[PDB]
Formats: structure tokens, C-alpha cells, sequence
């Protein structure tokens, strides 16, 4: 038993992660078959963020100016061309280390799994979820550019963020493998800033079932609530609302442990009119909403 | 910036994951060059955990009554010894993806990564802490036996844990790679109890210098305080004394964030004597005690 934050085994991506430099800026770059993909802010400098001109500047550079090291080995771009905001090198050898592979957008509440990589080298392995504002509360660092969010779901790599920028506020941004933000952001020098964010409703109450899994079980109350009722404590509380799509989804937790959704939701209720008074849920003081149904699944059986 | 529970990479870990298989049990094992590694309780059927005499039923076992398999390799067992509580395989074939390791054994307060495995397949990776009581708050379920704790040292892995079993309390014991158990736990069915665990004081230090990094204040007080003064306070709260050594330990931290450790000192013991008042500190409303000053300096830079 127990709960905690486990991200996936990152081995199959450890061996995709390259180097990726361009004049003065070293970035991480994602070799897969014979492609490096990375951002395409590594061409711009301080001056060209202010205002960039993207095609212009990529137009302005050559092949050669390209460095791409996998380890010791350097890789020699043979083309190069821009999908949205992610940069795709092409250079003359297949990546042998490729894994089965797949480029997906999640959605707001999933999770994923992030290798913060500086220089090329993957320097350790978190647990994420996208807010429902399109940012992440991840760690990253200057260089940390590049760095890859991931699923492992049956033998296939779903790569799903690529990291870009860190926001005023401390939280990160950043694109799917297509190069597509997720969120309003740019990349950009500009005054842009993440909305006001919710607490993802659906994956608090897969929490609480896992706490229920796990012996925790002082919240758990006989009342009950309509769906309606608690979406209306829900909103004064700055969450999601709850429907019968979510409902559906936390089926299997609440056909395991004999609880109903409903009830559930109920003792939800009484903890955010009430708080927690001291007391801990999974040695947390604070209602966790980063683990979806499929991670309690996957972690509770 | 930001500030995550951060595992090792796992990918020269997960080439070392073996199926390990004894009559009808099957758990993980740790294959490094032609010795395989997995716990000797491998062995017992359900009625020899009440009383085991380990080296009478390991002496009825024969080589052919092992079966490790790597994925869907069988290595072939050409011998068997136990040490302490570990079974050591030796194997017919070395295992070439063997990384440069060392078998360590880590002191209550350090970190070190868990990769879960089942069926010698990883399932995901975290961190945890050896606690003082010589525990870890970990995730395991039936089948993970086997799953070790490492450290990446360099371009080395330090192995520190190999899990058992799980305490009624929900915490979990293990052994070193020599067999040797941190605490005072066997491996029978008997009334094992956990002791008293206490907070590690030099890590709930190094998290507030984090929290100082990035950019939560607000504990930050005027007021110092003196070492035995502030460890009388430590002691009424069940923390981990805090000794000059601590204090050279928290050096580049308290060096780089420009609060003395005393200074810091002085703000913990208020956050003790007072509380938290609702608020939060790096998203937690509880004081997190498993983030050593190594973790938060590789993390903070
Ligand atoms: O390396 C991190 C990094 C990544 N993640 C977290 C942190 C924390 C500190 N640095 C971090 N860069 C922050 C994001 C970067 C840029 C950028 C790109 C090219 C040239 C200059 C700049 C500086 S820019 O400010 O104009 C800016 C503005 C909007 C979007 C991107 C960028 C690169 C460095
Ligand atoms: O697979 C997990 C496992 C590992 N980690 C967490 C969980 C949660 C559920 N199961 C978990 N085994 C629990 C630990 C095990 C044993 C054991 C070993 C051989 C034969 C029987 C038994 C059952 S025993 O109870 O007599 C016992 C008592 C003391 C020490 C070890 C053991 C094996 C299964």
C-alpha cells in the first residue's frame, strides 16, 4: 500500500534526449528516427525576443549552424524546417534507440510524466499535471528548454510537452511535439500571464478514493448531495465543475472500495466548508488534485 | 524555478530488473554482471514465514528450482548462496547492460530514488527517505518485492534498498544490497512495530532555504536564536537534534540565499511554536522533512 507522487520509468526516453546548440544558446533537443526536435527559441537572442520575426530568423540560418551532440557523437543536420514553435533538424542518422512512439495533446488534468534534462542529459524524473489554465507547477531551470513530458501507455512513448518558458508567477509553459502551445502563450517577450487556475474536481475525488484505499477514511461521512448541489459549493471554492462524464470515469474506483460517487462528493463538501481541522489525508494538509482515475488505478491495484 | 519531489533518471536501473521465480512465487531481482540479487523470503511458502529457518530451506532448494528471467531471456542457474537476508543467483550469463555501481548503505535522513517493479518490470519511479525509525513512506503493493533504492552518484549507481515488506502501520522495510536490514525488522510473521519517527530537522531547514529560493518569505522573521535554545524546541516538537555538522551541511544554502542558519533557525521555531496560520510553503501546508541540502542545491542548481 501507500500513495505517492510516481512518475513512469524514463530509460526509453533517457536515450532520445541530444543536445542542441545554436551560436551561444545549448538547449535539449528530442531525437527520434531521424529527427531533433526542440524549440525554435534557441535561434533568438535577447534583442530578437523582444519582437521575433520567426520565419525571418530561421531563414537567416544555415545547416551548419546547428550543433546537435548525442553524447560524443555529433549528428549532422541535413535539413531543417518549422512545425508551430518546435524546430525539427534533420540529420543523417536514425536514432537506433528509437522507441514506438506517439505525439498526443492532452488535456487540461491529465498528468504526465516530465525528464528535466540540462545539456543533453537527463537530470531527474517529476510527476506533472496540466492545469486547467495550460500552465505546469514544474521544476526547471535555466536550460531546462527542451525537456520532455511523457506517458508510457502499453509499450508506446506518448510524448505530450515539450518545456519552453517559465512564467511571472513561477509556473511553466510549454508546447505539444507538434509545436503547438498549450494555453495563450507565446514565445515571445511579452506581458503575457496564466489565468486564474481551478482545482481539478474529478481528480481530488480519485484522491480521496485512494486515501480511502489506503486505510485513510476519517472524511468519509452517510450524507449525500445531488450532482447539481455540490457544483454550486464547488464554484464558491474556485473548482471545476463535476459531470456525469466525470462520474462515469470514477466508476471503477467507487464500484472497488463500495462508495458511491455521490457520497463522495458529499464528504468533498465538508471539507471545503469545514477544512481539514489539523488533521492529514495520505500525509497531505491540503486537498491534492494532481492525480487522475488512471493514476489511482494504475498505483492502488 | 519551482520545487518538486525529483527521482533519479531510472533507465540504468531498469536494465538491471530481473524476473525472479521460486515454485509458484515470482518477484524482482537485481541482475548485476552473473550475480542475481532478490530477497531470500523468496524461498518460504506462507506457513514457513511463522517460524523460518532460512538456511534449512534454502538447503532443499537446488539450483534448477530457480528460474530468472530478463524480459524473455532465461538465464540458467549454476549456483545459490544466501547473505544475511539476500538470495545471491549466480547466473550463467553476465549482464551487458551492467552499469558502473556500488553497494551503499544510506543513513536515516538521506534520499534516494524507488524504481517499483513487478514481475521484473518497472512500473514507476519516486523518491523517498530513509526515515529515522529506519522506514520509508513508500507505494508497493504484492509483487514488488525485490524493488531497489538507488542514488546516481556521477555516472555511478549507488544501491542502498532492496524492499521486503510492509508493516501494519503501511510503511515499508528493506534491507541493503548485503542483506542487512535498516532497523530491527525481520523477514518472518512476527508482531513488528515501526518506533517512533521524528522530524529530520536539517531537511525541513534545507526546504525553507528552497522555499526562501523561490521566493516564499513570508516565515522569514527578525528575530535570531541560539542552537540549544532552538533544539529545545526541536526536542518538544519530536525533531532530529540539530548539530554543527547539520550547520556545515546548510553552508552553500545559508551562504546563498544570505540568512544564517540561526536566522533560519529562529524562523522555524516560530513556524513550530505558532503554526502556519493557513498558509502554505512551496504548495504544502505541512513542513516537509524529506528533501536533504544535497536535493534542494542539485534541484536549485
Ligand atoms: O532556460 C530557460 C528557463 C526555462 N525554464 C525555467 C527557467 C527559469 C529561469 N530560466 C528558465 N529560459 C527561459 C525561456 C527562454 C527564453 C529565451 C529564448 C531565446 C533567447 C532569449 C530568451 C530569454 S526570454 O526571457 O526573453 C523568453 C521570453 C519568453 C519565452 C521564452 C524566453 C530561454 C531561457
Ligand atoms: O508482495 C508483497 C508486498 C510488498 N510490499 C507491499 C505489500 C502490500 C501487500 N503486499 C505487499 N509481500 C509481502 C511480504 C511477503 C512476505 C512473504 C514471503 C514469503 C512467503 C510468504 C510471505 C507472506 S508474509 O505476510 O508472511 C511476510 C511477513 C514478513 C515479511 C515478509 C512477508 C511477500 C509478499
Amino acid at each position: 500500500s501507500g500513495f505517492r507522487k510516481m512518475a513512469f520509468p524514463s530509460g526509453k526516453v533517457e536515450g532520445c534526449m541530444v543536445q542542441v546548440t545554436c551560436g551561444t544558446t545549448t538547449l535539449n533537443g528530442l531525437w527520434l528516427d531521424d529527427v531533433v526536435y526542440c524549440p525554435r527559441h534557441v535561434i533568438c537572442t535577447s534583442e530578437d525576443m523582444l519582437n521575433p520575426n520567426y520565419e525571418d530568423l530561421l531563414i537567416r540560418k544555415s545547416n551548419h549552424n546547428f550543433l546537435v551532440q548525442a553524447g560524443n557523437v555529433q549528428l549532422r543536420v541535413i535539413g531543417h524546417s518549422m512545425q508551430n514553435c518546435v524546430l525539427k533538424l534533420k540529420v543523417d542518422t536514425a536514432n537506433p534507440k528509437t522507441p514506438k512512439y506517439k505525439f498526443v495533446r492532452i488535456q487540461p488534468g491529465q498528468t504526465f510524466s516530465v525528464l528535466a534534462c540540462y545539456n543533453g542529459s537527463p537530470s531527474g524524473v517529476y510527476q506533472c499535471a496540466m492545469r486547467p489554465n495550460f500552465t505546469i507547477k514544474g521544476s526547471f531551470l535555466n536550460g531546462s528548454c527542451g525537456s520532455v513530458g511523457f506517458n508510457i501507455d502499453y509499450d508506446c512513448v506518448s510524448f505530450c510537452y515539450m518545456h519552453h518558458m517559465e512564467l511571472p508567477t513561477g509556473v511553466h509553459a510549454g508546447t505539444d511535439l507538434e509545436g503547438n502551445f498549450y494555453g495563450p502563450f507565446v514565445d515571445r517577450q511579452t506581458a503575457q500571464a496564466a489565468g486564474t487556475d481551478t482545482t481539478i474536481t474529478v481528480n481530488v475525488l480519485a484522491w480521496l478514493y485512494a486515501a480511502v484505499i489506503n486505510g485513510d477514511r476519517w472524511f468519509l461521512n452517510r450524507f449525500t448531495t445531488t450532482l447539481n448541489d455540490f457544483n454550486l459549493v464547488a464554484m464558491k471554492y474556485n473548482y471545476e465543475p463535476l459531470t456525469q462524464d466525470h462520474v462515469d470515469i470514477l466508476g471503477p474506483l467507487s464500484a472497488q472500495t463500495g462508495i458511491a460517487v455521490l457520497d463522495m462528493c458529499a464528504s468533498l463538501k465538508e471539507l471545503l466548508q469545514n477544512g481539514m481541522n489539523g488533521r492529514t489525508i495520505l500525509g497531505s494538509a491540503l486537498l491534492e488534485d494532481e492525480f487522475t482515475p488512471f493514476d489511482v488505478v494504475r498505483q492502488c491495484s
